[PDB]
């Protein structure tokens, strides 16, 4: 298996993982992927990214 | 300290790892790449080792 889905799941279908005000640090506290790019929906949710490569890259 | 195996290699230089008649499951069954897009050359071939030496950041 290679690169697959991601933590960017359907905002409406995103399985909440905490509170709406959750943050990158707050969420991680539980262990989920953050995404406050959409209001009304929870920022802390469960992701779905599958791959065999490393678990760290770069995005600057 | 961060190497990775790719498949985007040159056929003429690609390291055969399984005849073309091979299937995606067969080729991968050994742990090699499978590209049935290029004819004439070996469809199933070993991956490639590549690194990413820094110099100022990580977007290089």
């Amino acid at each position: 298996e290679a690169q697959t889905e991601t933590c960017t799941v359907a905002p409406r279908e995103r399985q909440n993982c905490g509170f709406p005000g959750v943050t990158p640090s707050q969420c991680a506290n539980k262990g989920c992927c953050f995404d406050d790019t959409v209001r009304g929906v929870p920022w802390c949710f469960y992701p779905n990214t599958i791959d065999v490569p490393p678990e760290e890259e770069c995005e600057f």
